């Protein structure tokens, strides 16, 4: 017998992320996989990836230049951090 | 007997993000994949992928060149952060 | 006997997004695959993705180039981020 | 008998980020794998990865330059720290 | 019998980051792997990964350059750290 | 008869991140494993990994140059240290 019985009594005003998860049992390959319950990406850059089965094989020149050189304010006050009763705020 | 009881008693006004998940039991390739649940993505690029089978197989010339350079302000106050009884806010 | 009960007593007036889930049992493949519960994509950009099999196979000259440089102010004050008796306001 | 209680009592109002898991029993493979119950990049790049099978075999000339050189600002008050009862802010 | 009982008696306002997790029994392979209950990556970059089954096997000239040099201000006040009845900040 | 009980009586308005676990019973390889309970990397960065089975096998000329020189300013107040009734703050 498996029981889970998560925030039962939750009282007042709280401020929960809460994430339950019960299980009873070529070239990328993934099987049974969880991901993502709460993923977060800023600024996440990937330039070649998987590019394939005898990409280039013979006499192939390539030059590749990545050049990052811009004037981005990322500002985020709250990530991911829930809050209750508080005062927040961005101020510029 | 697999029982699972969540957010019972709710009382007053919570600020709740909650995701239950119950499971009993060529190139890329992807199997029971759960993804997503709460994803949050924020200039994100993805210049090259999976090109394919054979890409460029024979005598191939590529110049590849990524210039990322802009003023870009991503102002965000809450991101996945629920919030109660708050004050939250942006000024400029 | 597999049972799930969720947010049974919801009192006053709580900010909740739920998502519960119970499961019983040539290039890209996916199978059984749950994505996009909750994606939220800002400036999202792929320049090229799964381009074919034998793409620029023989004798092949490319030049790619990518600027990305733009006066963009993405400003969101709440963002998967459900609030109660809050303030929220974005001023300028 | 597999009884799992959590945050049975939620008094007042906390701020709780709550992830409880329970589970009874060519290139890349990944199986049974759980990520991202609380997942967050900021500037993740990855220039070349899986590129594949056989790539650049013979007679290859390839040239990488990567220059990250950029102002980018990237100011977050608050990350997977929920708050309460608290005062969090942001002044330029 | 394994019972486990977590935070059973919530009084007042915590702040709280709990992770509950209970178990009962070609080139990389991950398996029964769980990973990112709290990851937080910051300026991670990989410039090369898992290039492939025979990369440049023969006759190869590859030049790699790799040059990190941006004026780029990462301010984080709080991570990973749940606070409550505190005054956090960022002035500048 | 395994039991575990933590947190049991959480009065007035702690800051605390519990992390429990119980569990009873071609080049990389991984099993049973559990990582990222709370792991924070800053400017972690791998130039090669994994290349493959057989690079550069013959005749190969590979000049390889890491150039590391930025201006990077990070400041983190907290990390990983939950606070109460504390001022934290930073100031420029």
């Amino acid at each position: 017998p498996l029981m889970v019985k998560v925030l039962d009594a939750i009282r007042g005003s709280p401020a929960i992320n809460v994430a339950v998860h019960v299980f009873r049992k070529g070239l990328t390959t993934e099987e049974e996989f969880v991901e993502g319950i709460y993923k977060v990406e800023i600024d996440t850059k990937s330039y070649w990836k998987a590019l394939g089965i005898s990409p280039f094989h013979e006499h192939a020149e390539v030059v590749f230049t990545a050049n990052d050189s811009g004037p981005r304010r990322y500002t985020i006050a709250a990530l991911l951090s829930p809050y209750s009763y508080s005062t927040t705020a961005v101020v510029t």
